């Protein structure tokens, strides 16, 4: 028991949003 | 029992938010 | 039980916020 | 117990604002 | 207990804020 | 006959194309 | 006949391509 | 005939191309 | 005939590329 | 026949490009 987030590869253009683990807060795209 | 973000890989453009962990805070992308 | 961020790797360009770990505070990207 | 960010690496352009860990305070990218 | 951030690599060219550890403050990117 | 583009006003956040009179070549947003 | 932009107002942040009279090429935002 | 831009204002931020007239070439935002 | 750029007026911040009149090249902002 | 660039005014922190006009070249912000 717990929360993790591994080994994810992401390429190109941002604009928006990116977040590995949220555990609260506030996110506007 | 913990959080952890790892491993990951990114390439290219950003012009928003990227963020590993998010604990509490605002984010307007 | 903490909260880490490791071994990640980033290329090419930012015009936002790049952010490890976010305990609180404000992102205006 | 504690908040960490350790091992990562960052190649290329910045214009913007790049944070390890972040406690506290206001980000205006 | 505490707060940390070590062996990060930067490389290339900065207009932006780059900030290892922020408690609080305001940063204009 | 020819063509114009007059007395607008924009306010806010950029991040794709804006463009007053566009005659021809290739826009990416 | 003729191409024309005129008396437009712009205010805030830009990080995309703001372009008056586009006759040819490539932008990407 | 002819292409002209005039009597435009901007107030603010900028990190990506504003450009008054393009004729040609290639605009990486 | 002919091409031109004229009375405009820009306040504040700068990090990217600003061009009254673009003929040819090419711009990475 | 001809190009040409008159009359604007620039006020405020420049880290990139200005540039009245450009007939060629590259331009790395």
């Amino acid at each position: 028991s717990g929360y993790e987030v591994h080994h994810q590869k992401l390429v190109g253009s941002n604009k928006g949003a990116i977040i590995g683990l949220m555990v609260g807060g506030v996110v506007i795209a």
